[PDB]
C-alpha cells in the first residue's frame, strides 16, 4: 500500500514499475516543456489514467494524476503512456513511460474467520499469533503456526535486476521467528532481515511463524512483518525502495477460566489418604459424566486461542499443554490460590464476557504488610481481556482470597450466585438451636453450643471478622455489577493469631470443588440436631433449592474446564 | 466514595458512621425476627431513607434499604433509625441504629478549569501533575506544585477512637513527592504511608505533590492518592477499615514545538569569530521582534505544560530537563528529530503535530538506528505520535538534510520544503540554453562540466528516488497535498560506503525566525549580477509573504506552546 512518484521528462523516455493495486503518483508538471497551458495522456487499454480536476485538462497548480494498471505484464515495458503537451509553440512535445504491472501480495487471516493495523470488535481487522510454550513436527506443528501467503506475478526477467527483503524490527526479533515452507530458518531472534530468492511467473511462497513471548509490560502485544522491493539495477549505487507492504499480528493471551464453565478433566496426588477422599471424587466426577485422570508414580491452567487452535496453557510459580523470579519478592501472598476468576458480568453498561480477575492483597501499604509480587500483577494487567480487581485478604494468616468468596453455577438471574463466609448466620443458627432446648449438643478437641456463645473473646474476634469481610462485600457489589439477590452467606467462625491474623475455625466450605452442577464441601465436624449436622442442613437448604446437589468429604485438585466460547478478539478492552 | 454496610439486629442497638455523600446499604432482612412478614423505618428529619422495591413495605427477598444524612453531626449518634418490624401474632419488635455524620472530602482539580477516572476530552475529569526538574524558594515553589485538599467536619471525639490514613501504592512510591500545608515530608520514595492528626470539628489540610519521573515504558503515567478511614475502637483487636477516598493524577508529557510557531528568545555560541553570522542573525532577530541573549564566556526546548504553569523543558542525551552508557550512533543526535505543525489526517485531528525521525529502511548489519531507548521514550508522550523516516542513506543521517516546514499565509498555513536535485539541473540547462553556459560556480566549476559528468548524474538519481520515498511518506502520514510541497533546489555527491553528502551547502537547514529565514550561502553560479539559486528559492518563497536572508553557514529558539489544552486532545 505504499508506492513512489514517477516524473516524465520529454527530454528522454521514462521507465516505472507499477504494482497491480496501488494509485501511483503522475508528476506531469514539474518537468512539463517551458510555455504550455494544456496536457492529455493517451495510454494503452490496460492502464487506468485517472484524474482529479483529449479535453486538454488545462495544468492546474496541482492536478493529481494517478494510475493504475489492470493485467500484470510478462513483457518488461510493455505499458506505454504518452503524454500530449501541446500549449502554444509548434506540435505537441511528447513524453514516453514505458511502464509494467507486478503483483506482490502479502495475505494472511486478518478477517478472522480462519488498513494494515490491528482492530477489535465484532467488525475489525487483525491476525493472531498463539506462542510455542509446548511439545508435541510435520503437521501438529503446522496447525499451530500462523500462514501467511506471498504472491508474486512478475515478468520473467523481472527478479533479474530486482531483489526482495522480508525484515521484522530489532525490538521484535526475539520475540518472533519465521520458517519458509521444506520449512526452512528465515528470520528470528538472532537475523533481522532476511533476502529471498523467487523465480519468475507465478511462485507461491508460504511462511509460517511462532511468537516466543507472552504480552507483558515490556511487550504491548503487536508484532509487524514487512515485505520490500530493493530495485537493484546498477552495482556500483546502493540498492533503492520502490514498494512496501506489511502485517501486523497479535499474540494471543492467557486467558482463565472460572467455576460456572462445563469440567473437562479432574487430576490429584498420592498422599495415601485418598482411599476415604478419592472415593467420593470418583462418584461425583461420573455424577457429572467427567473424566477422572487420576495421578499414579500453586499450579492454574488457562488457554490461549486462536481462529486455527485452542491450545490450553499451564501457569506456575504435554502435547496440547503449556507453559508460562524465585529469588526475592517472596511471600505466601504470591500463591495462585490468591487468584480467581468472575463469570461473564455486565457493569454500569460495560461488558466483560470472559470475566474478570480477583486477587487479594493488604489496604493501606505498611511495615508489616505483604503484598502480591509487581511482576505477576503486570503480568496479568498486560491480558486485558480480564481486567484483574484488587480485594482485601491480608487480616488472614494465609493470605488468599479462596477463605471467603466462591461463585456457583446456578439457574436464576445472572446464571450465578456469590458465596460469602458469614459469622454472623453462625450464631444465629445456634441460637435457633439453643432457643429450642437442644443446646447442649457437642460440636467438633470438642465443646458444646452454649459454651461458643458465652465466650466474649471469639466474638469480638469474629466481630472484627465480620466488619472486614463487609468491606470486600461492598468491593464485590460495585465492580461485579451485582445486586444483593445474588449473594449466598455460608456460616463460618474464625479465630485470630500470631499477629492477630485471622484462621478458620473449623475447616471451610467455601473452599469447595465445583467438577459440575451437584459438588464438594468439606466436612464442619459441627452439631448434630435430630440425627444430622445443623451446618450441613443449613448450607443444603441455601444451595439445593437453585437446582444444586451436595456432597461432604473430610479434608489437591485441578479441573481443567471448557474455553470460553466468547471469541477474545471480538471484545472491546 | 466506597463506604460499608449497616446490618441492625434487634437484641442489641448498633452504632454506625455515615459519612456525607455516600449511599449506605441497610440490611433489615438477614437479622430480623422469624416471624415476619413487614417492616417500616421511622427516622430522624435528617436521615434520608430510600427504598427501591408506613406503606409496609414487605420483607422482599432484595428490597434494598439505603441511608444518606442532610447534615452533619457534632455529638455521638444523635440521628437514630428506630426499624419496626411488625409480628402477625406478635407486638411489633423494634432495632436501634445510633448513627452520625462526617464529611470527609479529598478534592483536587479535576474539572480542570482552574468517578475516580482519568479521562481525555473536552469534557473528562482529571488532574495534572507537573515533574521537578527546575532549580528555582518556598513562594516559586508553591507555584508549580500540585494543591489538593482535605476537608474534615467530624464531631470533636470523632478522633478519639478513629483515624485517617493517606496512601500510595508501592509502585508509584518512587514518582511522587507529598508535602502538608508549613510544607512537611510525609508520604515519598522511601516512605509508602502516613497517619495523619486531625482535630475535631472543622479542619481543612492542604497538600502539594510532586512528581520525579516523565512518562516511559514502565511508567504509563498516573499516580492514585488515598485517603482511608479506619476504626480503632479497641485496642487488641487489628484496625478496621470504614471509608475511602481516591484521586488519580497524571504527569504531564514532554511536548515539542515546530517551525511555525513564533519564537521568544533565541540563542548562540560565540565558539568562533563569526561576527558576519553574528550579526545578519541578530539583524533578522530584531527585525522579528524576538530578543537575542547572546552566550557569555543537539538541545531540543520543550513545554511541560498544566492548568496552573506553562515551564518550559530541556531534552539532551529556571527552564527544565530531562542514559546509554555509549556504543550509540550518529541517528541518536537531535538533527534527526522533527515537529510537524497541526495537521488532519483522514478525519482524525492531531493538533499539537506529529513527530519525525529517520532511521534505515530495512533491518541489515551495516544500518544504523536510532537507540530504542529514546523512541519508546518519544511513544510514551501520546500528545505527539512520532513518524519513521529513511535517512539511513545520508553520511550523519539526520532528516534535517533534506526537509523543512515554513510558515505561509495559505491552506493548512504552511508549505513542506523538500530537496529537489531535479531542479538544479533544470535551472541549470535553462542557463546553458539561454546561453550564460560558462559563468563559474562555487575546486571551482563551471555549469557545463557539471551538467556533462555522468558519474554525478546517477549519484543525484539515486538520492532523487530517496527522497520521492520519503515525499510519498510524508504525504500519507501528514495528510498533505501536492499543492503544499515546494522543492527547493540541491545536488549531493556521494561518499565512503556510498553513503551521500551535499555538494554546495545545504539551503534547506535554515533559520526561521518567523517571516524572516537566514538560508545558508549557496556560493552558486552568478547570472545577470545575481546568483541562480537564490534567484529561484527568492522567486518561489516570497510569493506567500516570507522574507529571505542569505548567511554563510549554532542557534536554538524557544517559542510558544500552541495553548491547545491537550487534556481537551483524545489520543
Ligand atoms: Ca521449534
Ligand atoms: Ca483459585
Ligand atoms: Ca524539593
Ligand atoms: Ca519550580
Ligand atoms: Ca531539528
Amino acid at each position: 500500500a505504499q508506492g513512489t512518484l514517477i516524473r516524465v521528462t520529454p527530454e528522454q523516455p521514462t521507465h516505472a514499475v507499477c504494482v497491480l493495486g496501488t494509485l501511483t503518483q503522475l508528476d506531469i508538471c514539474s518537468s512539463a516543456p517551458e510555455d504550455c497551458t494544456s496536457f492529455s495522456i493517451n495510454a494503452s487499454p490496460g492502464v487506468v489514467v485517472d484524474i482529479a480536476h483529449s479535453s486538454t485538462w488545462p495544468l492546474d497548480p496541482g492536478v493529481e494524476v494517478t494510475l493504475t494498471m489492470k493485467v500484470a505484464s510478462g513483457s518488461t515495458g510493455d505499458q506505454k503512456v504518452q503524454i500530449s503537451y501541446y500549449g502554444p509553440k509548434t506540435p505537441p512535445v511528447k513524453a514516453l513511460l514505458y511502464l509494467t504491472g507486478v503483483e506482490i501480495s502479502l495475505c494472511a487471516d486478518i478477517t478472522r474467520t480462519g488498513q494494515r493495523t490491528w482492530t477489535w470488535g465484532p467488525c475489525g481487522q487483525g491476525a493472531i499469533l498463539l506462542v510455542n510454550c509446548d511439545r508435541d513436527l510435520d503437521s501438529e506443528d503446522l496447525q499451530d503456526m500462523s500462514l501467511m501467503t506471498l504472491s508474486t506475478k512478475t515478468p520473467k526477467d523481472f527478479f533479474t535486476n530486482h531483489t526482495l527483503v522480508l525484515h521484522v524490527a530489532r525490538s521484535e526479533m526475539d520475540k518472533v521467528r519465521v520458517f519458509q515452507a521444506k520449512c526452512s530458518v528465515v528470520l528470528g531472534p538472532k537475523w533481522p532481515s532476511h533476502y529471498l530468492m523467487v523465480p519468475g511467473g507465478k511462485h507461491n511462497m508460504d511462511f509460517y511463524v511462532e511468537a516466543l513471548a507472552f504480552p507483558d509490560t515490556d511487550f504491548p502485544g503487536l508484532i509487524t512483518l514487512t515485505i520490500s522491493l530493493l530495485d537493484t539495477s546498477n552495482l556500483e549505487l546502493p540498492e533503492a525502495v520502490v514498494f512496501q507492504d506489511s502485517v501486523v499480528f497479535r499474540v494471543a493471551p492467557w486467558i482463565m477460566t472460572p467455576n460456572t464453565q462445563p469440567p473437562q478433566e479432574v487430576y490429584a496426588c498420592s498422599i495415601f489418604e485418598n482411599e476415604d477422599f478419592l472415593k467420593s471424587v470418583t462418584t461425583l466426577a461420573m455424577k457429572a459424566k467427567c473424566k477422572l485422570t487420576i495421578c499414579p508414580e500453586e499450579m492454574e491452567i488457562g488457554y490461549i486461542q486462536a481462529p486455527h487452535k485452542t491450545l490450553p496453557v499451564v501457569f506456575d510459580s504435554g502435547p496440547d499443554f503449556g507453559y508460562v523470579p524465585q529469588t526475592g519478592g517472596i511471600s505466601g501472598l504470591d500463591s495462585f490460590g490468591n487468584l480467581e476468576v468472575s463469570p461473564p458480568v455486565t457493569v454500569r453498561g460495560k461488558e466483560y464476557p470472559l470475566g474478570r480477575i480477583l486477587f487479594g492483597d493488604s489496604c493501606y501499604p505498611s511495615n508489616d504488610s505483604r503484598q502480591m509480587h509487581q511482576a505477576l500483577q503486570d503480568f496479568l494487567s498486560a491480558q486485558q481481556v480480564q481486567a484483574p480487581v484488587k480485594l482485601y485478604s491480608d487480616w488472614l494468616s494465609v493470605g488468599h482470597v479462596d477463605e471467603f468468596l466462591s461463585f456457583v453455577p446456578a439457574p436464576d438471574r445472572k446464571g450465578f450466585r456469590l458465596l460469602l463466609a458469614s459469622p454472623r448466620s453462625c450464631y444465629k443458627l445456634f441460637q435457633e438451636q439453643q432457643n429450642e432446648g437442644h443446646g447442649e449438643a457437642l460440636l467438633f478437641k470438642q465443646q458444646k453450643i452454649k459454651n461458643i456463645l458465652s465466650n466474649k473473646t471469639l466474638r469480638e474476634h469474629n466481630s472484627f471478622v465480620e466488619r472486614c469481610i463487609d468491606w470486600n462485600r461492598e468491593l464485590l457489589k460495585r465492580e461485579l455489577g451485582l445486586a444483593e439477590s445474588d449473594i449466598i452467606d455460608i456460616p463460618q467462625l474464625f479465630k485470630l493469631k500470631e499477629f492477630s491474623k485471622a484462621e478458620a475455625f473449623f475447616p471451610n466450605m467455601v473452599n469447595m470443588l465445583v467438577l459440575g452442577k451437584h459438588l464438594g464441601i468439606p466436612k464442619p465436624f459441627g452439631p448434630v440436631i435430630n440425627g444430622r449436622c445443623c451446618l450441613e442442613e443449613k448450607v443444603c437448604s441455601l444451595l439445593e433449592p437453585l437446582g444444586l446437589q451436595c456432597t461432604f468429604i473430610n479434608d489437591g485438585t485441578n479441573v481443567r474446564r471448557k474455553p470460553f466460547s466468547f471469541k477474545w478478539w471480538n471484545m472491546v478492552p
